[PDB]
């Protein structure tokens, strides 16, 4: 005897219903039911309508006041339906929905609700009320269209899905029954436009792909009833709901089968809920007012202007390319420009919802920043440029001097030169400073580990100088007295410094390459001293050196004197010391040896042009000692008589 | 006997209407006049109510089928008022503005027309009559809720600033008129309610902040009258609008002074044309329709949505920086993410309007395109500097071999090889090239422009090493017989080839460094110059150059034989040969001259620390061509004669 909330006004969904139904009509209902509702605008007579016609009790509106009534969704069993017979049991059992009425203004801004319930209801009904006033009919909104307009749509995007599996789906009838109907109007006139204004809501409707071609009637009956003004035509009134009574239990020409998805009533309740929980919470149906939505649309125009305004404004500061920068007089002048549309853009958006016109200014704010940014890239990065050149001189210009430890400070000062002199012109940190920093450290890196491998190269240059300067020359000092130790006081050099190589660098290494540093350096001393050796004994400077010795006893006393000659007895005694006197090295120097008479090999496999070019030859190896030839080696011995006996007979002529 | 549309459907303001005005009362239409009109719903019966309380004939909708009537607005005169006593004509001229009815379905979506007509009316009127039915009061959007709010607003935002200046301003009255009202619910009661609906909407609205203080009840006064059902209460009807004729003609309860803004009628027919300009085209009026306002946040809720999905699936391929990096592996894993996001997007928003789907769609493009860019940059960079690095070395690698003709080739096919290797990454040219491609050739003119420096010093340098060779040594070889030509065929070579420098250069030039190519070169001989004097002779190597000399005639005969002594005479006779041989080169070379006798003085002003390390001294200048010094001159004849004879009566003990 009373109703129940299957929704309340806050969307919960109720659980005691299938109790409650079961309670209502003692008859078992199985599936001997029906599910009727009813939707409308606000106070249109709805729950007085059903009230009427099915014999329920739904509250009505106490007409003191103009009010919200009916709130959330209500459901009744039907006693009796009032018909032109008076009171009449029905076969089924009639469950009937009393839906909160669309439009109230208790709720004025969120239709939320409306649209919700206004889809469970078609959705979960086998028949549906279409309540209207006959002054709705040639309404837009006034008829409701725009909320049906949604409704149907998601609808469709949501249970337009189930089908082609051949219920007893759900078609459901509109029932659109016309209150305070005066008779002027036809209603198969008023029927007309308004199954007109449906066709229309069906061709506006979103519609996925795979339903694209479903039409209204595929879906959807249309039926109507006029009702005469229920206080002006009390009579009329009561014969119209009668004569619609008999329509649906007396001719039932109503109800068919097709509307009756057909299981228990305990199916449906299940159906419901389900039908509720997608419903309840839907992406398609989730709505800002009109007020953001309109805020939203009237806070872009702006945008763009204002924007528009920016940007030939600037295509105005920079189409030219600056030539006289300057990071103060430029996150000045940005700051400026980005306070100019700002305030224009506030001039005219601080009217509507604060967090529309607040979301839309920060919008504003980055398209800028994101045309300031480019500009300052330019700029700060035509900076990274020059200080860097100057880095890179600064590096030469300090050869070698202390490498690690001035790489640091130099190093240092450009990142910390940069941040400085680029952070001036980025506006509270809102243009990044992080790529830019980035960019210049792996620069910089890039920039030492090459000036590291110029110092490492030079050192091995510059240190194979300071061997080949006491080394070519401590032998020819060592020279002026071939001994039995020559080679002991000339290696004892050559790898005397050969080691010190030269003691550690200084630079930043390269550990497993300032190793290499030295295979370089140790291969090129086993190439000069070949090249040095190939160079001061030749066929040429060789010829030469006879005479250096030559002279000394053959032409020069016991004190440094020119020999005073005595008989030919002292003529020819000192002629046998020169022989001897020039041929007495060459077992200290034919093919160069050590204090052990063993052959001299170089420490890599060179006259071999494949180990080569890694630091810039005959059938043996045109062998490394091999200073003097096949012969080139007797070919002084050619030369040997023929020079210093041209001079032993031929110095005989100062006797006389 | 016929009104006009001050302006029709299509928005035009009409000419004729002062003269129509003045054309329909003979009399003299001066201050004395008023401006009533009328709104609401369509088909509310306004026409009808014009009709019949002023006594206008505006058509009234033919009731066959509910539709559209009045289009447009219209004015018409009006001849009598109906009131209680009858018809009565009143003392100033009626002129009675007919709006067409908001909310038709005719035009469903575009209420652009309504709100503009709403607001003309608003505008222009002395009295507004509000005509609803009693069944749209405590409706929102059935009430016109909505229309409304706009149309106060933009009426605030637009000619609520004319004021503070004290008329006669227009308050307008809202003459709110109750139609089909059947007695149950109080007139009174129904005002509280949509007056209270009205402070709301007037809460709701956008203000200028001068204007934020302001309320309605500065703006507006509100009355209500109440009208029987017309088709069932033809009498009640009838005497309700005689009741509200009295109103305003016979109580003149209506009308007051200040809503009349109080100048001759042709003032207000210009008031009118202005109030339409600035209506007509309003930027707060242009809207679009709920569709699309729609269809715009449905599209961006999944522009980020899609875009969310584009994230974190990209954090994942990019927050490791790849290893391997492959442009064609990474061009297509780019289309393909843009494939994923699109088809997503696609599969749920190609339901809505087209050209917002379709404006929404560009916007996610280029949301990902950036996204997308950040990445491409990164690598297609990292390509640069390597390549760049190769490049750098390959210059190198070519010292001096025809520079420019080398730079071109080289530096083209960079360009080229970046072009083609980073365009595979890019998207069918979505992401550009253009700022990497001048990066980079800015980065190759930065690089000649310092090899260039490298070789251009680099000439200057190995020049002045075939110089100081072909240089110093013909100083000897030529020394081997010091002349009276000898300087004149020694700067005949130190300035032989101190020209043909070197040639031209073939590197890119720098003409005006070109040039200065050479006032190094030139600097660095007048500087290598006098070190070579003040090194190949000093009081050491001078000291030695006697004997030289000394040895060929005091030691040596007459064929390059030792000299055969034969008398004392023969002994003390070439003895004297050398004190001359041992003094006769001075005068070719003390301080070293020229076949002239005049001075030999420097190109630059050297001596000077400070022309100094543009190329890397006592009370004069310790003069130029000073090699030896203040006496280290005569430090050379202190020794002369005990050295030299030390030899003379020190090799006289070899006659005996
Ligand atoms: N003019 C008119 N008033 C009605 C009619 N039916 C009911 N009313 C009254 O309209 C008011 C609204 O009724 P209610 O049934 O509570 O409307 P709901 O909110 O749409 O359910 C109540 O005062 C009813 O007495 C009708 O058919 N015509
Ligand atoms: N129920 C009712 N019908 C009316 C009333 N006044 C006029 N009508 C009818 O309503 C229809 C609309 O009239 P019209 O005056 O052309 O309306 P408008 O478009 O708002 O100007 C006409 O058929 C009138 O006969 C009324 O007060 N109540
Ligand atoms: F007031 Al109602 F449905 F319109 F309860
Ligand atoms: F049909 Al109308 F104003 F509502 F002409
Ligand atoms: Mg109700
Ligand atoms: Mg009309």
């Amino acid at each position: 005897q009373d109703a129940i909330q299957i929704i309340d006004e806050n969307k919960h969904f109720n659980t005691g219903i299938l109790d409650y139904i079961n309670k209502t009509s003692p008859a078992d209902v199985g599936n001997n039911y029906h599910i009727i509702s009813v939707f409308g605008s606000q106070s249109t007579g709805k729950s007085t309508l059903l009230n009427r016609l099915f014999n329920t009790n739904f509250d009505v509106m106490d007409e003191l006041n103009r009010q919200q009534t009916t709130k959330g969704i209500w459901l009744a069993y039907s006693p009796v339906v009032s018909t032109t017979l008076g009171h009449t049991t029905s076969k089924s059992n009639i469950l009937v929905m009393d839906v909160e009425g669309t439009d109230g203004r208790e709720r004025g801004e969120d239709q939320d609700f409306e649209r919700k319930a206004a889809l469970f209801a078609l959705s979960t009904s086998e028949v549906l009320i279409i309540n209207i006033w006959e002054t709705q009919v040639g309404l837009y909104q006034g008829a409701n269209m725009g909320l049906l307009k949604t409704v149907f749509e998601v609808n469709l995007s949501l249970f337009g899905k189930s089908k082609l599996e051949t219920h007893n789906d759900h078609k459901v009838l509109l029932l659109i029954v016309i209150r305070d109907h005066v008779g002027v109007t036809p209603v198969e006139s008023l029927a007309k436009t308004f199954t007109l204004d449906l066709q229309n809501m069906w061709s506006s409707l979103a519609k996925p792909a795979e339903l694209e071609h479903l039409q209204f009637a595929d879906f959807f009956d249309v039926t109507f009833h006029a009702l005469n003004h229920k206080v002006l035509q009390p009579k009329e009134f009561g014969e119209g709901i009668n004569r619609l009574g008999d329509r649906l239990v007396v001719s039932n020409e109503l109800f068919k089968p097709e509307y009756h998805h057909d299981v228990p009533i305990d199916g449906w309740t299940m159906y419901a809920e389900r039908c509720w929980e997608q419903i309840e919470t839907n992406k398609d149906l989730d709505l800002p007012t009109q007020q953001i939505l309109v805020a939203q649309f009237k806070c872009d125009e702006i945008v763009e202007s204002v924007f528009q305004e920016f940007l030939t404004k600037y295509q105005h500061h920079f189409k030219e390319v600056d030539a006289a920068p300057d990071f103060e007089e430029l996150g000045a002048l940005f700051a400026d420009l980005r306070q100019d549309a700002f305030e224009d853009y506030d001039a005219s958006a601080s009217r509507y919802n604060k967090a529309v016109y607040e979301q839309k200014r920060k919008k504003l704010r980055w398209l800028i920043n994101d045309k300031l940014k480019e500009v300052f890239d330019v700029h700060a990065k035509n900076l990274c440029n020059t200080l860097l050149e100057k880095f890179e001189k600064d590096l030469v210009a300090l050869k070698g001097k202390d490498f690690a430890v001035n790489v640091k400070t130099l190093s240092t000062k450009l990142v910390e030169d940069v941040n400085f002199q680029v952070s001036l012109m980025s506006l509270q940190g809102d243009l990044s400073l992080d790529e830019i920093i980035l960019a210049l450290t792996k620069d910089i890196d890039a920039i030492v580990a090459k000036q590291q491998v110029v110092e490492l190269n030079s050192i091995v240059n510059k240190s194979v100088k300071k061997l080949s300067a006491s080394l070519s020359k401590s032998i020819q000092f060592e020279l002026g007295d071939p001994n039995e130790e020559t080679w002991d006081n000339v290696l004892q050099q050559f790898k005397g410094v050969y080691e010190k190589f030269g003691g550690d660098f200084g630079l930043g290494t390269s550990s497993t390459q300032n190793q290499q540093a030295i295979e370089k350096f140790k291969f090129k001393s086993w190439c000069q001293f070949y090249d040095v050796t190939h160079k001061l004994i030749s066929r040429e400077k060789l010829l030469a050196l006879l005479q250096d010795r030559f002279d000394d006893k053959f032409r020069y006393d016991e004190n440094g004197l020119p020999k005073l000659y005595l008989n030919e007895q002292d003529l020819e005694k000192t002629f046998a010391v020169a022989k001897q006197h020039a041929l007495q090295v060459l077992p200290i120097l034919t093919f160069a040896k050590l204090a052990d008479g063993s052959e001299i090999v170089p420490d890599y496999d060179i006259f071999d042009s494949k180990l080569r070019e890694q630091f810039l030859d005959d059938e043996e190896d045109h062998c490394f000692a091999e200073i003097i030839t096949e012969q080139e080696k007797l070919e002084v011995l050619a030369k040997f008589k023929k020079e210093v006996d041209a001079k032993y007979i031929e110095t005989k002529r100062s006797i006389v």
